[PDB]
């Protein structure tokens, strides 16, 4: 791998959209020394970054709900985690990745391995009405109910797939999504605290 575990220190923050990964990530930057690493973030940044050759395959990705090749998802996550171990930033919490078998495998062995995987484990009717509150509130372009639906879709048939990995491999720990921001922050807390 390009690191040791010992050089990066790896949490992947995965569940469906609108579990609150991204709420929780935010909150525990606060309060530990990881950087905060958003996939989704990394794309949208892409897509719109003048001069990318990617900028309309990301868009029609995201809108479909599809997952972006690992090839254009892992250059932009390993520049991000570079710049940062550069800026002696040693330990990340990469929410929204792996969302696919195949960036799974490519990340862990090609990068390093990930410490384990905190899984925001989320009904999905409560998703629902997340992301829906969510489109009205900040407007972005997939949180419609026609993109939310493939997303659903994809998250099942596809991420959900990498929990079971993992999870053969008992790295992952769970933590329930529907409770308050709060309540779900002491859990989260408490893995973390747990895990190290
Ligand atoms: N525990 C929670 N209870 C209620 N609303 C929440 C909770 N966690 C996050 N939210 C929110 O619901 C939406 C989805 O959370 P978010 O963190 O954005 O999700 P994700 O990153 O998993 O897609 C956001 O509007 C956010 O404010
Ligand atoms: N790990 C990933 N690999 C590939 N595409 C991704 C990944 N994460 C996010 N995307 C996409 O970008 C969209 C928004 O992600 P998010 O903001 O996490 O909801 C997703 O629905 C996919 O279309």
């Amino acid at each position: 791998p390009a690191f040791s575990p010992d050089q990066v220190s790896v949490i992947f923050v995965l569940g469906g959209p609108g579990a609150g990964k991204g709420t929780q990530c935010e909150k525990l930057v606060k309060d530990y020394s990881f950087v905060h690493l958003s996939a989704g973030d990394l794309l949208r940044a892409e897509q719109g970054r003048a001069g990318s050759q990617y900028g309309e395959l990301i868009k029609n990705c995201i809108k479909e709900g599809q997952i972006v090749p690992q090839e254009i998802t892992l250059a932009l996550l390993r520049n991000a985690i570079s710049d940062n171990v550069k800026a002696n930033k040693h330990k990340f919490l990469i929410d929204g990745f792996p969302r696919k078998m195949d960036q799974a495998i490519s990340f862990e062995r090609d990068i390093v391995e990930s410490k384990f995987i905190l899984f925001f484990d989320c009904p999905e009717d409560i998703m629902l009405e997340r992301l829906l509150e969510r489109g009205k509130t900040s407007g972005r372009s997939d949180d419609n109910i026609e993109s939310i639906k493939k997303r659903f879709n994809t998250f099942k048939e596809t991420s959900m797939p990498v929990i079971e990995y993992f999870e053969t491999k008992s790295k992952v720990v769970r933590v329930r999504c529907d409770r308050s921001v709060e309540d779900v922050y002491k859990d989260v807390q408490d893995a973390i605290r747990d895990s190290l």
